[PDB]
């Protein structure tokens, strides 16, 4: 049985820590990026070359494509409309390796020295992400690019370790953040928030490089406490966060919920905690991905927590009323049909 309020507590605190409130991002905005981003992203995955080289399922591409664009135009609110369009390819692709079972080790024999003598890779997926880095890459500066290419390239060994469906042995206590860290993106993530547009990489170093290092543990464990419930039955997905820890610590798959939850919580109040009395338009940055990341995943189908809403929405209880009045916040301005932007779909694109 699924810990209902014990989920609901944590949630509403989480938000409340994170000062979950509403923004100046209009419903009207949110479509106009929405539908820019997925529309220059359908275009790209529709080219003939990316279309044969990217071994995925029709719809899943669709899927992915939308479920990404999402998390983007709602979390990178600061950046132009061309870097959240870039960025959604990006993570797109990187979403989209997860589909592969296909083992890399032939294909990675000689990764280094391909890369070295500038020769097209032979595994397809880097083929096609380093020949569009360079779009995603101008965005910004030299330090910030170096943190994307590290974290994508941890991310395609994080890939690599999973297709063994291994949660560790039981002992290794280091193994679940290790692989947590590897396929999180978290220095992607964290660097992609500073287009050298809006920010200057050397003059706001010290609080770049912090933010990198505070929001890679946020936004992972913020999408393993979110995805906790999808996960929750799901016998397919065996090797999340928690359910590593259960195994590799050997501990309760309670304890590990409750070990994840204090980690978010904490992490959360030092975020806030190192950011209010800092360059504004930077604590802007911050504070927007936080909420918008928190919107998306409220809203997104994929995470189905409006199936908690629905089950707690009349109740007296003080949590349940506020995990509802939050959801609803979220829902008036996250709640959009996808028939208003993402159109039309890939896969017709292609055909043309």
């Amino acid at each position: 049985n699924f810990p209902t309020e014990y989920f609901l507590n944590t949630t509403v605190r989480l938000l409340e820590y994170i000062r979950y409130r509403d923004s100046n991002y209009t419903r009207e905005e949110r479509i106009e990026n929405l539908h820019y981003a997925y529309n220059k992203a359908a275009h790209h995955f529709a080219q003939p070359r990316q279309q044969q080289l990217l071994k995925v399922d029709p719809k899943r591409l669709q899927a992915s494509l939308q479920t990404i664009v999402g998390m983007v135009v709602y979390s990178w609110a600061k950046v132009s409309k061309e870097c959240m369009a870039d960025l959604s390819i990006h993570y797109t692709y990187t979403l989209v390796l997860d589909d592969s079972k296909d083992d890399p080790y032939p294909t990675m024999v000689n990764y280094f020295d391909d890369l070295q003598a500038g020769r097209e890779q032979a595994h397809p997926w880097w083929a096609l992400v380093n020949e569009h880095f360079p779009n995603v890459l101008r965005h910004f500066g030299p330090f910030c690019s170096l943190n994307l290419i590290r974290s994508t390239l941890d991310f395609f060994e994080g890939c690599w370790i999973e297709q063994y469906n291994f949660g560790g042995f039981p002992g290794s206590h280091d193994y679940p953040q290790f692989l947590r860290r590897m396929n999180g993106l978290g220095h992607c993530v964290g660097a992609s928030l500073w287009p050298k547009e809006q920010f200057n990489e050397r003059s706001l170093f010290l609080e770049i490089t912090s933010a990198i290092a505070q929001m890679e543990n946020w936004m992972v464990w913020v999408n393993d406490l979110m995805s906790f419930y999808k996960e929750f039955d799901d016998e397919r997905d065996q090797i999340s966060l928690v359910k590593n820890y259960v195994v590799s610590d050997e501990i309760s798959l309670h304890e590990a919920l409750e070990k994840l939850t204090q980690d978010t919580l904490h992490s959360s109040k030092q975020m806030v905690a190192v950011f209010s009395d800092k360059d504004p338009q930077v604590m802007d940055t911050i504070e927007c991905f936080m909420h918008g990341y928190v919107t998306w995943h409220l809203c997104d189908r994929k995470y189905r927590l409006s199936e908690i809403y629905e089950k707690v929405k009349e109740e007296k209880t003080e949590d349940a009323q506020k995990f509802c009045k939050f959801y609803e916040q979220a829902a008036n301005v996250g709640a959009v049909s996808p028939s208003e932007w993402a159109y039309p779909p890939v896969a017709q694109l292609a055909n043309v």
